[PDB]
């Protein structure tokens, strides 16, 4: 009976792990005449609307959204400790309420309810049921603020509707923010106005050559806004001064011996860089971010930083301290890869550590040091929350350079007590960042992104208490049927004892 249970699954089985779970009483079981009871507000009908659709097509009950009576399933707006992003599940014969001081809460509650449900919820035609929720009270809140997700659209460019795909699969365990990686050296991905050949050529072709693609402004601002209804702020990245042959290869006068580069097809990195010492080059960094800034109702502007080896040292710190001012100029915070922590980071900027257990301690100092400073630090180690990264030598797709990556290396870490040196409260939290040089299809992202992405939000959502692998396999083992009936494909690590 896995697909459909004769019993609930616990009220603790779901990721990632609430921080309070009070098991007891009887479950709620919904039925055909079940209506979801939301506040009179756009917002929490929003939500109502949402949780209906993931329910209808696996029920085949009418699940109508109402703003009055006393409806099976309950979503309340109201005062209570759960900040911004928190919620209070509670569940019996009387039914299921999901209380929280905001939507974002209502929004995570219900992506616990997805998970008390039986496997069978992610069919697409109706089925018997039980549609059983385990009887008790959830009181759920996050660790850190920052839980994000990156998609490399460059490397391999996937469409809005993929992307949407993608959000989907990352809303399922909470994170709150969508970092997209819109240019590097094998393709531009999104419009610029002022310089038009950045798109049209610039984004021609991708790895392994043949159509590359690109994102309008009207189609980025469907991304940003369907992101926005799964609750994730989107966090843009042009890469700078590194990783720009895209943007080189479409426009000679940005390179330093006037000449524009080739579209680049391959699979290596380092190569490229912005010319430094060229008066246009920040003409253009100016025009990119100011038109990506008008794009992005979100805080945050990221502008990479990575990988600049055909940058000297002199150059890239050069660059940063000209171009991180660009950011706030037009009123976004900078967000940089790790090396901007050598090259002075802005007051209020963050950087996102992609370093590894192997990295040597000057490195590491460097950003332990920026964190006393005040930087903010985002944590995603290469060989823990890569998500291209082979699980074993005989992996089909990814990369190896950071070595293996199984399902207890990327879990088993605490972001807090990370980074030697580094002040825990200097930890924004976490992202699990899926690069794209070996993956070009939908599926190929499942592959690489499951079983390990739920395992990343928890380390971001739930609380250090609450980390331990034995138990956490478990609840990640439970996962099998809802990915299966799902369509979603994932690898069956051995490591985890799958239901
Ligand atoms: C910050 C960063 O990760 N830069 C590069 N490092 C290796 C990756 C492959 O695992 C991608 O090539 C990525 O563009
Ligand atoms: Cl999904
Ligand atoms: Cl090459
Ligand atoms: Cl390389």
């Amino acid at each position: 009976d896995r697909k459909a249970p004769v019993r609930p699954t616990p009220l603790d089985r779901v990721i990632p792990a609430p921080a309070s779970v009070d098991p007891g009483g009887a479950p709620y079981r919904i039925t055909r005449g079940t209506h979801i009871r939301v506040d009179d507000s756009r917002e929490a009908r929003r939500v109502g609307d949402y949780l209906a659709d993931l329910l209808r097509p696996a029920t085949g009950y009418r699940l109508p959204v109402t703003a009055h009576g006393h409806g099976g399933i309950r979503l309340r707006l109201a005062g209570g400790p759960y900040g911004d992003e928190g919620y209070r599940l509670d569940s019996g014969p009387a039914g299921v309420t999901i209380t929280a001081r905001k939507a974002a809460g209502l929004f995570h509650g219900v992506q616990t309810l997805r998970q008390l449900l039986p496997p069978a919820v992610e069919k697409d035609s109706a089925q018997p049921g039980p549609w059983l929720v385990a009887g008790g009270t959830i009181e759920d809140t996050p660790r850190y603020a920052w839980r994000s997700a990156m998609l490399d659209v460059s490397r391999h460019f996937f469409g809005v509707d993929e992307v949407k795909r993608y959000i989907d699969r990352v809303a399922r365990y909470k994170y709150n923010k969508l970092h997209l990686h819109l240019s590097d050296d094998q393709g531009w991905r999104i419009a610029i106005d002022s310089w038009p050949r950045l798109a049209t050529y610039g984004g021609s072709t991708e790895v392994g050559g043949g159509p590359g693609g690109y994102y309008t402004k009207a189609e980025y601002k469907e991304i940003v806004r369907y992101a926005a209804s799964r609750h994730l702020e989107v966090v843009p990245e042009i890469d700078m001064p590194g990783h720009t042959n895209a943007a080189l290869a479409s426009y000679a006068e940005l390179n330093c011996d006037g000449v524009a580069p080739p579209l680049y097809t391959g699979t290596k990195v380092g190569f490229s860089s912005l010319c430094v010492d060229k008066d246009v080059t920040y003409d253009f960094v100016d025009d990119v971010i100011g038109e990506l800034a008008a794009l992005t109702p979100g805080r945050y502007l990221h502008i990479g930083g990575d990988e600049a080896h055909s940058t000297p040292k002199a150059d890239f710190v050069a660059f940063m301290k000209r171009v991180q001012p660009i950011v706030a100029k037009y009123g976004k915070t900078v967000v940089g890869w790790h090396q901007l922590a050598g090259a002075e980071p802005v007051e209020g900027a963050l950087v996102q550590y992609w370093g590894l257990d192997r990295t040597g301690d000057a490195e590491k100092a460097e950003v332990a040091e920026a964190a006393r400073n005040g930087t903010g630090l985002i944590l995603s180690p290469a060989d823990r929350t890569y998500l291209d990264m082979k699980y074993t030598k005989d992996t089909p797709l990814g990369l190896s350079w950071a070595g293996y990556v199984e399902v207890q290396r990327s879990y088993d870490w605490d972001p807090a007590g990370y980074l030697p040196g580094a002040p825990a409260d200097a930890v924004r939290g976490v992202e699990a960042p899926l690069w794209t040089e070996t993956l070009s299809d939908p599926d190929q992202l499942d592959y690489m992104a499951f079983p390990r992405l739920p395992g990343v939000a928890e380390l971001g959502w739930s609380p250090a208490s609450t980390h331990d692998w034995d138990t956490y396999k478990v609840r990640l083992a439970a996962q099998a049927p809802y990915w299966e009936a799902a369509g979603i494909d994932f690898y069956r690590s051995p490591q985890v004892p799958w239901t």
